Order: C-alpha cells, then structure tokens, then sequence
C-alpha cells in the first residue's frame, strides 16, 4: 500500500484543452491515410478560439489542419460547441509495428486566430491498424505472431514502485530475447511503460484493474449491477488515459473475475468509443461474449482439461468447436515457476502451424521475491510467508523467466 | 453416392469439367443418378464424382442437386477438397499432423484445415488409410483425431477388396494376377490392390 507512483503539480489555463483522441485510418494498402483529432475544451468559449493540430515527422511539418470550435451536428439538441474535430491527410505514411517503432508527433495548439497561444498538448502518433478480419488479428494487413510475457510491476527492494531504470531494463531484455509484446498483468501501469513501449516497439494489452479471483463464485461481484459503477470507472478511466498510445493493441477488462454480465456492458462501452482496438477477456471460459479474441490461461497444446463449464480445450481443437472463428493467444502460458518451461517448442510448434493460434504471453517476465537481510546484514531472496504473513502461497510469487534482480533464470 | 464422373488423366485435371462443351454430359451422369435413388433413406450426402478438378460444370451441378433435393449434402473432392462445390470438407489422404502443401491443391492436415481462416465445414476424408499390402500403419491416430475433435466426423478407408483377378496355370490352378498380367500396357501393376480384404473376402 502506500504513494506508489509519482506526484505533480500541474497548472492549466482556464480555457483549456480538456481532452483529445487522435485515430489514424487507412486505404487499401496503406498508402493514404487520414489522422482524425477530436478536441475538447473546458473554460468560456469565444469565436476567436482555435485548435491547430499539426503532425510532425521529426523536424518536418508534415500536415496540419486548423478550425474554431464547434462540431457537426449530433442530434436534435445541435452539437458540441466545445470540441472540434481536425482531420489531416497522410501520403505515405511510415507505419508503427513492434518491428519498426515508426512515430509522427502530433501537436494540439488552443490558440487564437491572430496566433496567440493559450497552451498545447501533444502525443506520439504511431500509424497503424488492428482488426480482426476473417478470425485472424491483423496489424497493418498482417497476421501477428505474439511472442508476449506477463510483466508485473515489481522492484526486489522497492515493491511496486517502478523507475525509468528499470523500465528500459525490462525492454531491453525483452527485446534482446526476442519478445515483441507484453501484457499489462493486471492494471494499468505507469504512464512511462507506454511511452517506452511506444518508441521501443512492443505491443501492449491493457488491462483493466479488476481482478475478484477469491469471490465464491468468481462472478459474484462482476454479474452484480451494484458493481457495475466501481467496474465501469476501472474500465472508462483507462480508455480515456492510454487511447492515444499506439502500442496499445488491445484492451482487456481484467483477470479472473469469472464472467458476469458487467463484463458484456463495459465490453460494449469500449467497442462502441474506440473501435480501434479489439478487446479480449479470459473470465468464464475464455470464449465467451466479453473477448473479441479466445484468450485461454494454460490450455495446452494437444490435450485437453474437460473442466466443467470452463474447461481448458488442446489450443489447436479450440479454434474448430462448432461456430468458432476467432483467433486464439492465450492470454498466459508456459507458467515458468522455478525449473520449468518444459514444453515451450510444444507451443511455438503449433503457433507457426496454425494461422488462427496467433501466439501468447508466458506467465512471467520477473519473480516477485522480496530482499530481506540477514543477522549479518547479507541480503537474501524471500518469498511468501517470509514477512510472518499468514495465510500467505509460499514460493508461487516466483514465476519468472528472470529472477527480480534481472538476471536470467 | 457417387456420380460417374472421373477425367483424372486429363491435363489438367479440370480441362473437360470447365468446358461447357461437356456440361451436357456431366449434367446427365449427376441427374439421372438422383432420380434413381433419392427415395432412398441409406443414401445420405451425394457426391459429384471422383478426380476431375474443379470445373464451373461442377458449380453448376452442385447447385442443380442442391435446388432438387434440400435434404442431403452435396460433396465434391476435386481442387483441392474445399472448394465452392462442396458443402464437407472432403481430403483425400490428408494427414493427421502433418501438412502436404501442394501448390493450388494443398492436403492440410485435418486438424489444421478445420481452423483454416474463415472456414466452418465439417471434415470427413473421402478416401484415408490406403490399405496397399501390409498397410495401415498410423490407422490409431485417425481415429484419436475424429474422438477429440468435434467438426473431424471421420472417413471412408481406401478401400473394401483388392482387385485382384483369377486366373489359371498351366496345371489349371488358379492365382491372383494384377497390373500387367493380362499383357495389358502400360498398367499399373499391384496399385489395383488396396483392400481392407482379399478379393475372396478372406480379410487382411
Ligand atoms: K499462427
Ligand atoms: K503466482
Ligand atoms: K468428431
Ligand atoms: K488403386
Ligand atoms: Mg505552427
């Protein structure tokens, strides 16, 4: 518990920009694409007001589009006079994957029509498109293979206090070890992991902070309207922060809260304001109406585990049950608890066999071992339990595929 | 049940199934074979032939079958088991793991085909497990297949009795000949043995 990420003070005018979403989309190939930013303000509103947005590709300004305020109409009531939508046409654009971290900056000026300036705010833009198309997830026209890992935030000496050091360590090893993407395991993380992500090149699932695996049954409180306040802000806040990162790719509405029907409404709400992104979920089986992508948690490659009501299929039967067509990444797999990822090649055998198992994040990038001292003042590697916390899961906190000081397992 | 329809020897295999020329011909052999037998209930799917490509002759003739009887499936294997005129995935000799990927007519294997993007039919081979001699080796990992997965409905084994034919020495006693023996050329030799039984019916 405690003040765990970073504290600021920040003073805005009062006529401000209160919020923008920049989306990118494209023609047939790629070559033509149009930059839409919806901006909003707060403050008085007055008709010399102005939004500049203007997309820059290092130092060349390479579109820009400006207007005053006020949108299309939106209904009988009229439109929003406090936003404005700039669209600006892209030729050519240098596309963004993991690959290739291409990135434009956008700039988004409140400014006056003579050339004031009330103040700007700006993002890295990277164009690309994700859809699923015909059950495959296309990024840029083509079918992923995500070679992903669960990464927590977790520090051996300061808990879950993350730093930009440790950070550009974690990419860097994930990279060098030829991962290309990762999963926010289980919140949002700190706003500098995007950035990193972003100008690295890793894609990103960002997941809700909503986990209620210790409810009997895992749904009680996720199929419960009374809930569906608290979950929709976990989900809505989200959104609204992270949009605007490319290397986002997909949403998630949280780990092991089993399936309730929360789960379908904040589903709806995501694919209703940004259809940019496919949203997965694992809860209630893997398959169900809340994931746009069958996302299982250690089903294995060839042999099935026939659960009840949610049982774990062989990947390769799951993607051709009567009426499936999804592509399938498993959302966790090749849990690496100590002595362990026996098995790996079984998986990448299939994932490159297989156009719709389009890959999954192994469960996980570090351990979370704490460092304790001993009478000597030595340092050693503690797990659960060691704190005299009680009940606790003993050594189960150390999954890694790197101990919690970086070094490789 | 099956239309007598096989024109594997031309090159390529579709050249007479895409003429129209032909149409005339192939509609007679798919039509007055359902108008002979669908009063019966055994008959379940019918099938467009055996070995001729894909030809839009087949397309024509498949919907033909489709309008005059709504109540059996229509298959067809030729051009690569997955085509347009087919309602079940229909291999032969895909399989079980490992892919064959031929160009234009790929044999996937079946566990893999079934997922391919974008598709939804079931699969049951026309022709599997070639019992050619001493044969069926892997036959068990067919059948694991079908048990684990749903949309794998089976298949029909290549095949029921080896044709085989008597003939006689010069003592008068009989043997079983094959390709060949009857100075036909070129032949095919021991290929028209393939059954599950001998041609007496005296079982492998
Ligand atoms: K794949
Ligand atoms: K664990
Ligand atoms: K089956
Ligand atoms: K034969
Ligand atoms: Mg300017």
């Amino acid at each position: 518990s405690g003040i765990f990420r970073d504290v600021s003070l920040l003073h805005k005018p009062t006529t401000q920009i209160s919020d923008f979403h920049v989306a990118t989309r494209f023609n047939d190939d790629f070559s033509r694409a149009v930059l839409e930013a919806e901006v909003q303000m707060c403050g008085e509103l007055r008709d010399y007001l102005r939004v500049t947005v203007s997309l820059w590709q290092g130092e060349t300004q390479v579109a820009s589009g400006t207007a005053p305020f006020g949108g299309e109409i939106i209904d009988e009531r009229g439109g929003y006079a406090d936003r404005v939508t700039l669209r600006l046409n892209v030729e050519n654009p240098k596309l963004w994957s993991a690959e290739i971290p291409n990135l434009y900056r956008a700039v988004v000026e409140l400014h006056t029509a003579d050339g004031t300036l009330i103040e700007a705010e700006a993002c890295d833009v990277g164009f690309r498109e994700v859809r699923i198309e015909n059950g495959l997830l296309l990024l840029n026209g083509k079918p992923l293979l995500i070679r992903g890992v669960n990464r927590h935030e977790h520090h051996p000496l300061h808990g879950q206090v993350m730093d930009e050091q440790t950070m550009v360590q974690d990419i860097l090893l994930m990279k060098q070890n030829n991962f290309n993407a990762v999963r926010c395991s289980h919140y949002p993380n700190h706003p500098l992991w995007y950035t990193l992500c972003d100008r690295y090149g890793l894609y990103v699932v960002d997941e809700a902070n909503i986990e209620t695996h210790g409810m009997v049954p895992m749904n009680r409180l996720t199929d419960d309207p009374r809930w569906l306040p608290a979950m929709s802000e976990r989900v809505t806040r989200m959104v609204q922060r992270d949009r605007n990162h490319p290397s986002v790719i997909i949403w998630s509405l949280g780990n092991e809260s089993g399936h309730g029907a929360n789960h379908d409404a904040l589903y709806r709400w995501i694919k209703s304001v940004d259809p940019s992104r496919p949203v997965q979920y694992e809860g209630g089986g893997a398959d169900t109406t809340a994931t746009d992508i069958i996302c299982p948690m250690y089903a294995r490659v060839d042999e099935d585990q026939p659960f009840p009501a949610v049982p774990k299929w062989s990947i390769k039967k799951w993607l051709s049950l009567p009426g499936e067509t999804r592509p399938l990444i498993l959302c966790e797999y090749a849990h690496a608890m100590g002595n362990s990822l026996g098995g790996f090649a079984k998986y990448w055998q299939a994932f490159r066999q297989y156009p719709r198992l389009q890959g999954g994040f192994v469960w996980d990038w570090v351990d979370q071992s704490l460092i304790k001292y001993d009478e000597n003042g030595n340092p050693w590697s503690a797990y659960g339990g060691d704190f005299g916390d009680t009940p606790n899961d003993r050594q189960f906190c150390m999954n890694g595929l790197v101990f919690a000081d970086r070094t490789p397992h």
